[PDB]
């Protein structure tokens, strides 16, 4: 996240990382007790068989004892285009179940077709860059941003931070955006650089995918 701020520890449970041997990459959501969700170029190109999925987490750098850690047992796309990166989504079922807790939470998908006006506000969040020769988040970060609709295709949720240059940026793919306690994006792609000022952040429309959402995981 580029110009964001860091999250209270463990202020949402459904946060998680995706890792490479210890290595964050993407972001994903819990969205059931053995499913997550995050973006499907994260996993498209990625050894999967290595992915571990880390719940509960709140600093990459030190030893937590609130994670659970999981591994991929199958993977669910939905007609995923890695060329225009459309419906960039893909559902992570897990090798167990977590353990729900204080720290550990599932996350509240909206429903079907719901859309999202112009001007509403949401939340995003992720581990990944932090700008232009600012490095890496080790504590989560979390932004506030606006959705828009113009300069977005009608296949995506985008979102603009009004007033200065911020945004997502590599390593926020996979996370979740949040509008009135639901998961309405997840963070898909920038245009001319993260936090460019001129193009919104992309997210994919988990409201267009909500009945093939519920299809698997029910
Ligand atoms: C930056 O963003 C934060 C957080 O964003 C909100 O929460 C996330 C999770 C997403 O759902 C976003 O869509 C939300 O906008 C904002 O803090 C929130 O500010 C609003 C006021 O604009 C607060 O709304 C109040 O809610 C009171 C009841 O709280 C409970 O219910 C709300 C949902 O209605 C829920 O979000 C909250 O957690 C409680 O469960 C209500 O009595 C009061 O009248 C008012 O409506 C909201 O509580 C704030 N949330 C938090 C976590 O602080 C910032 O305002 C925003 N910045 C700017 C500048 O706008
Ligand atoms: C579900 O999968 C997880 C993760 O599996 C790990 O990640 C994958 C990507 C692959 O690289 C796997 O080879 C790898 O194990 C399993 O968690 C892991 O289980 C093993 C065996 O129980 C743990 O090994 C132990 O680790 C402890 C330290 O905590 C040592 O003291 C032991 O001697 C032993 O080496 C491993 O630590 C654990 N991973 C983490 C991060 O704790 C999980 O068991 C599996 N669940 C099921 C039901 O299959
Ligand atoms: C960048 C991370 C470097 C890294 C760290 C630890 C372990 C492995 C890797 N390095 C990969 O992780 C590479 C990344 C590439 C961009 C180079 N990636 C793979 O090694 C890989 C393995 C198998 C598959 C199978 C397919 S094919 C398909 O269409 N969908 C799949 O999952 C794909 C990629």
């Amino acid at each position: 996240i580029v110009g964001g701020r860091r999250a209270r520890p463990h202020a949402w449970p459904f946060m998680v990382s995706l890792q490479l041997r210890g290595g964050h990459f993407c972001g994903a959501t819990l969205i059931a007790p053995n499913f997550v969700m995050s973006a499907a170029h994260c996993v498209a190109n990625v050894n999967v068989r290595a992915v571990r999925v880390v719940l509960g987490a709140h600093n990459l750098s030190r030893r937590e004892p609130t994670r659970q850690v999981f591994a991929v047992q199958r993977i669910f796309e939905n007609g995923y285009d890695p060329v225009n990166l459309l419906n960039d989504i893909v559902i992570l079922q897990l090798n167990g179940s977590a353990t729900i807790n204080a720290n550990v939470q599932v996350a509240q998908l909206p429903a079907q077709g719901r859309r999202l006006g112009n001007g509403v506000q949401c939340l995003a969040m992720g581990w990944g860059l932090l700008g232009r020769n600012r490095g890496i988040a080790s504590v989560l970060q979390e932004l506030n941003v606006t959705v828009v609709t113009s300069l977005c295709r009608r296949s995506n949720v985008c979102t603009l931070v009004r007033g200065r240059q911020a945004g997502v940026c590599f390593g926020d793919s996979g996370s979740p955006l949040v509008c009135n306690g639901l998961i309405h994006g997840i963070a898909s792609f920038v245009r001319g650089g993260c936090a460019s000022g001129l193009y919104p952040d992309a997210f994919a429309p988990v409201a267009q995918f909500v009945n093939w959402i519920d299809s698997i995981i029910q």
